[PDB]
């Protein structure tokens, strides 16, 4: 029967560095892929506590869980079980840069995610390295087919604790491991929130809702 069930779990591992500080994270998540929501519980397993804002990592922890209207081919779901890769660059307005690569697959009944991230050039006195952030505004990820993959572009807005925001220009390329039907251009509306964290953000739970529309 259907490869992807109405309820699905995942496991994730991230290896990363930000301004040369190495860390690892392991987590697990679950959600309802056709309804477009999911939760994740992440643990810093190496390199904790992190000396920077969790918020730059949160968008790196799951595109199988986007609700898609029936007339827009669901590139992500169609790619399983083999799955898809994605690569991302986030150019923040004060010059920090985060580059990410990710592999998604369906193995032994659950999604498996492997992420590698490199952040550099965050100013030492900036909101990222000083942990002065408080979560992302809703995003519209503009998806368009290009050069045989699905490209997404976002101008993301990170809220500041004091009031105000901090901007990032994001480009992602999502590419199935086997050829799959690409959609036309469309938009994925996304909202991500940290719903729980321990004091030093070595255990973090986050909730995301995502839905495609024309
Ligand atoms: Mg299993």
């Amino acid at each position: 029967m259907a490869i992807i069930k109405e309820f699905m779990r995942f496991k994730v591992r991230m290896e990363g560095s930000v301004n040369g500080h190495e860390f690892e994270i392991e987590g697990e998540g679950e959600g309802r892929p056709y309804e477009g929501f999911q939760t994740a519980k992440l643990k810093v397993t190496k390199g904790g506590p992190l000396p920077f804002a969790w918020d730059i990592l949160s968008p790196q922890f799951s595109k199988a869980y986007v609700k898609h209207p029936a007339d827009i081919p669901d590139y992500f779901k169609l790619s399983f079980p083999e799955g898809f890769k994605w690569e991302r660059v986030m150019n923040f307005e004060d010059g920090g840069v985060v580059t990410v690569t990710q592999d998604s697959s369906l193995q032994d009944g659950e999604f498996i995610y492997k992420v590698k991230l490199r952040g550099t050039n965050f100013p030492s006195d900036g909101p990222v390295m000083q942990k002065k952030t408080m979560g992302w505004e809703a995003s519209s990820e503009r998806m368009y087919p290009e050069d045989g993959a699905l490209k997404g572009e976002i101008k993301m807005r990170l809220k500041l604790k004091d009031g105000g925001h901090y901007t990032s220009e994001v480009k992602t390329t999502y590419k199935a491991k086997k050829p799959v039907q690409l959609p036309g251009a469309y938009i994925v509306g996304i909202k991500l929130d940290i719903t729980s964290h321990n004091e030093d953000y070595t255990i973090v739970e986050q909730y995301e809702r995502a839905e495609g529309r024309h």
